[PDB]
């Protein structure tokens, strides 16, 4: 299981335009959210990888901590990782990790998907987020997604959130277990 953290876009995927990325303050009152929702690839149901853990509003922006669970999305990319030249051609040499740092590259971006502006901005009936979605293409704000095998090493690589963010994002990552959340739909493209 591995963990991935970084500040989101937010984003609400329309259906007339290319796209529309909303300003982070439109969503604090709907934040934080600490019950799971589906980490999926640019923005595909079917390839939920994993869950997020929380997100937050910090000083920086919207954080996001999630887990990648999916055994199948696992396997697949640490096998990539150790034996494909394509994955391994656009990161540095003879990484230590090389799983980490080819997620690192290769899925930059988090974004988080809302509901239109138009409801933000009343009374929302149902929920104001539907996924987190890992990018390769979009970003629009600095800063990239960091992936890890250690939670506390994820979110302290960000010098731009505090002791303070930090252990309260932490708090809520240490109180779930990663073993009764259900299985990622994620199918490798192999099968
Ligand atoms: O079915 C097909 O024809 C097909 C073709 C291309 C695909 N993916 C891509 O073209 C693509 C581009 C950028 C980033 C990624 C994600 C990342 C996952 C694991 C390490 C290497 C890449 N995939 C995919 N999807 C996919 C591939 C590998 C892992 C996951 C999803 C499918």
């Amino acid at each position: 299981g591995l963990y991935v953290g970084g500040f989101v876009d937010v984003v609400s995927c329309p259906k007339l335009e290319q796209e529309l990325y909303l300003d982070p303050d439109q969503v604090t009152d709907y934040l934080p959210v600490t019950e799971p929702l589906p980490i999926t690839i640019e923005h595909l149901p079917e390839t939920e990888v994993g869950w997020t853990l929380g997100l937050f509003q910090v000083s920086h922006g919207i954080f996001c901590t999630g887990a990648i669970t999916s055994p199948a999305f696992l396997e697949l990319a640490s096998r990539l990782a150790d034996t494909s030249h394509v994955a391994r051609a656009p990161v540095k040499n003879l990484p230590k990790e090389p799983l980490l740092e080819i997620l690192h590259t290769w899925l930059p971006g988090l974004s988080l998907s809302s509901i239109h502006p138009r409801e933000l901005s009343q009374t929302p009936s149902g929920p104001v987020f539907q996924h987190v979605s890992l990018c390769a293409l979009g970003r629009r704000r600095g800063t990239v997604a960091v992936y890890g095998h250690d939670a506390e090493w994820v979110v302290s690589r960000f010098s731009s959130v505090s002791k303070s963010e930090r252990a309260h994002i932490l708090q809520h990552v240490s109180s779930c277990r990663l073993e009764d959340l259900s299985t990622p739909n994620f199918v490798s493209p192999l099968e």
